[PDB]
Formats: structure tokens, C-alpha cells, sequence
């Protein structure tokens, strides 16, 4: 029996910045972003919405009336929680009426806990058949200002509804994972923004793949031309690929060719966001699902999960037979193409506000599931 | 196969305050706290020891060679974390010396989250039943010097060995979970201290409990009498006992005499230290098996497991035979004779003492795993 991903959804907010105008703003080459770390479009998001907001509306665009009967477990990976005690998920059981005799919890490692969750929520499954996950990634990646991370940034959201007989991916059972004590980036209670070690988190990437890349060849002999394609998380497009170049190297020019043409199948939308943290990796699924033209029913797809702090796991995936059929690009691209795009004025006073959850207040915001009210420090959403 | 906690054992800080000196410094009647809350001896620690301090010390306890080589999941459950990215499992990973294949997380969702990470542990064991799940509860109860919350403060951890074939606890597919939006007890990002609403916090432990277990006599006919004993997750040791005595009204009155009784032995170590939140309801399993002398293999034992926020869980588990040889006792009565009782002048200037992670310093403490040294927010171990 086969237990993935039966659905799959994301979410960003209706907001955006070009980076040809953040690189004049920022008094650099018009062209930098473009051709040098590899990003166009850039999502932002104002104070009124946060990760339960994403995570919601990424959710509701693939839950039924059945669906939510069926879950008995919901979790949220991130890594930009509201809250030090009480789960996201709980908020999002309640927003999403998923029936009651549920557990539900929030799963913290850098930009790894999704994929933490997506792997126990598939064990949950095989165990009990009957019974559906929804497994949510939902972060936003703010560096500040004129920062060195600056373009690098994005927020929003990726829902995945796990279950038996999947229509999309059937998970396979090859995991390999990777735990290493390392600073690359991190960040301390309190601290609204992270610390980062560029030099190190460059490096641990790019070896994080490599060691469980090599370890995973060893235990399954599986190489590269034995991936019809494969997602990886990615702070940045650049990145992913100087991680898989350095490892292709000694492959045929064609298998070379061919791996480097999916993988800039797989950051298409990635490219009009930034870095979603845990929903990097999934966002790039997707983007492999709804645009890759020469993957069909039975292709193996490799995933490569990367988290800051640091852990990683490679993991393989096969397409559904059927699976075109339950995607969701046209609700993608509208969400893309509908988003306002802002000045760089616009866009700096919204990310230089800041929500503070000691002041009573109510915030004005179209946007569902986005905070309508702040009382004695809880957030209210309007729905 | 049967699946589940094979090894446990608690650790606290090597401190203390009596009850009695609390509530004379505290002008309140001594007996308002060992008879009112039910709690004898609060643990306190200093900053020089976080959850890491804890669970690293809970963990080395039941680690050997092997353990360390067949463990490929690292799991701590938490509200007490110390960054909002990197997991705290990650550095436990390390100092334990655990094999580098494994996946290492942190769970959220109040004082839930060691449950959710056993439950999902055993799950992972029964599909892969010759690996092993390290699953660390790991808090610290703080409220506040004169807050309403004070005298009900804890800290410390229970690190569990999760296997298949387990030599202590055989776990049943009997669970029964719920998840409600309440906000009984959270906090905010930036908030050292919790939010509390105690009544509601009261009424929802005492509802969740009732509800979780009326659920679970719906699906299996399983009644009170058919539990030979129960651990409760307790924020003091009274409220247990005030949810209990409200499910078993209607049992007759030999029974309800066993079953208080037998609840009085499950809190023999919880009125020594306080709430643990994670660990709470495992501190009373391991109280159960070490001090309750009538309990032999065969028998079930019940657990209710609650997460503020609110999550809540009911499941059953059974002495394995040969269990009373696998236990910690010896250790445990150490640790908790051995502490040092503090004046509440030196528990004041212990408790209010804060620690600057933005500045370079190095500490002294001559607990193993205690905090060393603080460099650009980076904490050392001392080990």
C-alpha cells in the first residue's frame, strides 16, 4: 500500500517587490539579483498576517468536509513562531473545524521541521490507513533592511495532506538523515532577527548534501541518472545549484544537462517569492509538479531537506499515475500574478512596522485569516 | 512486536526550596501549599543550566554504547526553548555522542510535547523495529517571584529510550487525543514568564480529562477498575487528584479507595520537585514504577497526557516483565536527597538572576553539561 502527498498547496501574501527596483534602491547593479544570487520577484507581507494566516489560507485551498474528519493530526513546521508554548497547529485545528479527537503540534528545526513532519505523519499513516495528516510549512524570512540577507527574503506557506493511496507522490522508504551541532544560523529567544554565518552556512549546505547524498548512493546504489528530478530546499536558486554542480561533476554531459534543466524547472516559483525557510523545499515540489512538462506517472523524485542548525535528509518520492490532475497551478499563478507590487517606499514601511502584542489594538487587513484583533496579547483572525 | 518505552530516568537541578519557607516568606499558611496545591519541595536551578543542562544529564543515565549507535531520531519536547530556529536536540545529539544518521527535532505545544514525541517514536519503532528514539521532556516552571504561579514552579527532565521489544512499558494502540483552542496558559514571543488564566486553566484540565477518558471507555469498555494504575500530567499534584475524584463519583467507594491510592503514589516524586510541564506526567509513570511495591508485570496503566493550548491525550501502556530490574531508583532518591535547600533570600537571587546572551562570558558550575561560556550568543557545555 502507498502512503505521500494526496494534496499540496502554498500560500504567499498579496504582496511583492521587483528586484530590479530593490537593486536600484540598494545602489547596485539593476542585474544583480538577477543573474547573481538568482531571484525576481520578492514576497513581503505586512504585520497583519503571520504564520497562521499562510498556513490557513494555504490549507483551506485543499481541504473538504471529508478530509477534515479524516485528519487526527495536525502539524505546523516553522521556524517563526508566535508563541513560545502554545502550538500554531491548534490555532490552525480550530480556523480549518478539523474534527476535535486530534493532536496537534508545532515542530521547530531551522528550516527542517516540515519535512520532519511530513515523515512522521507518513509512519502515522501507514499504521492507521484510514486516518490523514495535514502537515503545514509556514515561515517568513526577514534579515532587515539594507542587511546582508535582505534579498534573500520571502514568506508564506506550503499544506500537505497526507494519506493512503496518495494521488500525487507515494513516499518511499530510503531516508537518509543527518544531525551536525553547527552555528550556521540561528536565532537566540528574543532575538527578532537571525544570526547568520554566511561563510559556514554556504559550506554546510553544500556539504550537507554531498554527506547524505553519498551516504544515501551506499545504501541504495541509486545515482543520478536514476532521479527523473529533484527538489531542494534553497535559501536562494544559486545555492542549490552550486550544491548540485559540485556533485554532478563527474557525470555525462547529457546527465549533467539534464539534471540542471529540472532543477531550473523546480525554482520557477521560487524565483517570484524568496525563501520560504521549511516551505522552500515543497514550494520547489510544486514547482517540479505543475512545471515540469517532461516528468509522468512512476518518476522517481529526489528530495533534498536542508535545516539550518544543522540537520538534513535525502528522500525519494514517486509520481502518481493521475497525479496532473489534482494540482492546483492555475489558484498558483493567480496568486502570483494577482499580488500588488510595491515601491520600495511602500515596501519598506510595511517591513519596518512592527506588531507590538502588549498594545490592545485591532488591524485593518482585506486578507482572510490575517489578525484582526490583539487583546491581552492573543491574536484574533478574521474568517 | 510490541513497542515502547524501554529505559527511563528523571533529572532535576541540584536545588531546593521548602514549601513551608515559601509560604511563610510569603505570608500564607503553609498548609494553603502542602495541603492546598499538594507540594512539599520546589527544584530551582540556576542560569547556568537550561533544558540542554537537563536533558543531557537525563539522557546520559540511560545511554550506553549501543543505544547510542542504533538511536536515529533525537526528540525534545519543550516550552522552554532557548532558540526559536535551531532545535535543542541538535546539541543533545552532540553531547551524547549519539550516531551522526539520525533526525534530531524539537516539539512545541506546551506541556504536550514529550507525549506527542513518544507517540510518534513508537510509530517509527514499529516500522523500523531495530532502531531506537531518544525522547527528552526538558522545562523550566517559571512564573514569578509573588506571582499567582510561584508555588507551583519546577524544573528539570525525562529522557525515555524508545525500542521495539521494550524491557519496561509495552504501549497499546488505544489513544485517544483532542485539541481545542484555549488559552488557559501561553507565551508570546519576548514574554519571559507565562500568561495564565487559572480558571480556565482548572476547568479546561479537569473537561480535557473527562472527555479523553469517557472517549476512550466509549471505543474499548475499559473502565477504571480494569487499571491496576494512572500517571496524570499535574501542574501541582491537587489538580490530578481534583480530575480524578470528578471521573470517579459514581465508582464504588473500594474502588475510588484504590484508585486515590494508588494516585498518591504516582506523586510521591512530583511534590519533591514541582511541574515540569513536559515531564510532569513522566516523572509520575517513573514514580508509579519505582515506589508503587504492588505493581507487577501484566498490569495497565493508564496515562493522561495534557498540553496547555490545549492538547490532550489518553493512552494505555503494560508492565513488562522483568521492568523492576531496568528502573533508576537509586539514582533518583540521590538526586533529590543530595540537593541543597535554599533560603528563599538565596531562591530570590537565584530566581531573578537573568542571562545576557548578547554579551561574551564565561560561567562557573560544577554540574556536568552545565552552561561554560557564552560567545557571540553561542552557548558552550561543560562536560
Amino acid at each position: 500500500m502507498t502512503i505521500g502527498i494526496d494534496k499540496i498547496s502554498f500560500f504567499v501574501p498579496p504582496y511583492y517587490i521587483d528586484m530590479t527596483a530593490l537593486a536600484e534602491a540598494r545602489n547596485v547593479d539593476p542585474g544583480k539579483f538577477h543573474i547573481g544570487i538568482g531571484q525576481d520577484q520578492m514576497a513581503v507581507n505586512p504585520i497583519s498576517q503571520d504564520i497562521v494566516t499562510f498556513a490557513a489560507n494555504a490549507a483551506e485551498a485543499i481541504l473538504t468536509k471529508e478530509d477534515k474528519e479524516a485528519i487526527d493530526m495536525v502539524i505546523v513546521g516553522t521556524e517563526s513562531s508566535i508563541d513560545e508554548s502554545k502550538a500554531a497547529a491548534v490555532v490552525l485545528h480550530r480556523l480549518m473545524g478539523i474534527q476535535p479527537f486530534a493532536r496537534s503540534f508545532e515542530i521547530k528545526e531551522g528550516c527542517y521541521g516540515a519535512t520532519a513532519g511530513l515523515q512522521l505523519a507518513k509512519n502515522h499513516v501507514a499504521l492507521h490507513p484510514d486516518k490523514k495528516v495535514l502537515v503545514v510549512a509556514a515561515d517568513i524570512a526577514k534579515y532587515g533592511l539594507n542587511s546582508g540577507g535582505e534579498p534573500t527574503q520571502g514568506a508564506g506557506a506550503v499544506a500537505m495532506l497526507v494519506a493512503s493511496e496518495p494521488r500525487i507522490l507515494a513516499l518511499k522508504e530510503d531516508n537518509v538523515m543527518l544531525t551536525q551541532d553547527i552555528y550556521d544560523f540561528w536565532r537566540p529567544t528574543g532575538h527578532p532577527y537571525p544570526m547568520v554565518d554566511g561563510p559556514l552556512s554556504n559550506e554546510t549546505y553544500i556539504q550537507s548534501f554531498a554527506q547524505v547524498w553519498d551516504e544515501h548512493k551506499k545504501r541504495t546504489g541509486l545515482d543520478f541518472a536514476d532521479y527523473d528530478a529533484l527538489a531542494f530546499h534553497i535559501p536562494y536558486t544559486k545555492m542549490g545549484k552550486k550544491a548540485l554542480l559540485a556533485k554532478i561533476s563527474d557525470q555525462t554531459e547529457a546527465e549533467q544537462e539534464r539534471i540542471l534543466a529540472r532543477y531550473e524547472e523546480s525554482i520557477i516559483y521560487s524565483r517570484r517569492v524568496g525563501n520560504l525557510y521549511t516551505g522552500s523545499l515543497y514550494l520547489g515540489l510544486i514547482s517540479l509538479l505543475e512545471n515540469a512538462t517532461t516528468l509522468t506517472a512512476g518518476n522517481q523524485i529526489g528530495l533534498f531537506s536542508y535545516g539550518s542548525g544543522a540537520v538534513a535528509e535525502f528522500f525519494t518520492g514517486e509520481l502518481v499515475a493521475g497525479y496532473q490532475n489534482h494540482l492546483q497551478k492555475e489558484t498558483h499563478l493567480a496568486l502570483l500574478d494577482n499580488r500588488t507590487e510595491l515601491s520600495i517606499a511602500e515596501y519598506e514601511a510595511m517591513f519596518a512596522e512592527t506588531l507590538d502584542t502588549d498594545i490592545d489594538q485591532t488591524l485593518e487587513d482585506e486578507l482572510k485569516y490575517s489578525i484582526s484583533a490583539i487583546n491581552n496579547t492573543v491574536r484574533s483572525y478574521r474568517n
